[PDB]
């Protein structure tokens, strides 16, 4: 097999038109897909501060997901991250929506 278990946890405000939408219920949904955990939330700014928390080897994929990706609601004009951080344990066990 493979080696390359090496968790982290990184949280950005990704930019855009996603506020007032219904995208987090997806958000949630495509953390299951690849294994990361976090939470989603909107602000009173224009943003919203995702964090994405699993192993890096996902992670890469992750980031793309949410920069250039996201859902046919809300629109992604730019993107960027913040500092992510090497932990050994996550702090969260799965996936979830703030309300």
């Amino acid at each position: 097999g493979a080696e390359g278990n090496t968790l982290i946890s990184v949280d950005y405000e990704i930019f855009g038109k996603v506020q007032g939408v219904f995208f987090r219920k997806h958000t949630q949904a495509e953390g299951k897909k690849l294994g990361l955990v976090g939470w989603v939330q909107n602000t009173d700014r224009g943003t919203v501060q995702g964090k994405l928390q699993g192993p890096i080897s996902k992670v890469r994929e992750m980031q793309k997901w949410l920069e250039t990706r996201g859902s046919p609601e809300s629109h992604i004009d730019k993107a960027n991250f913040k500092n992510e951080k090497v932990i050994l344990k996550l702090d969260y066990s799965d996936f979830q929506i703030v309300k």
